[PDB]
DNA sequence: ACGTACGT
DNA sequence: ACGTACGT
């Protein structure tokens, strides 16, 4: 859920 | 992730 | 419900 | 001259 390198 | 020269 | 982010 | 960065 966290987006810092993927975002989902 | 590294900074030596962006430190992205 | 998964990998992105840069230039001296 | 070089890899760090999280939860909905
Ligand atoms: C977001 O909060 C989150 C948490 N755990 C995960 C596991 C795998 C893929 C995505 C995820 N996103
Ligand atoms: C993004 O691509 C990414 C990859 N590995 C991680 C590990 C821990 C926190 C955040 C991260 N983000
Ligand atoms: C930092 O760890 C890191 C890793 N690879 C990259 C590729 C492109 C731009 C920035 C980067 N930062
Ligand atoms: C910083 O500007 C910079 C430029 N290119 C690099 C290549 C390899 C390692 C570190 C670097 N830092
Ligand atoms: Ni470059």
């Amino acid at each position: 859920x966290a987006x810092v390198x993927a975002x989902v």
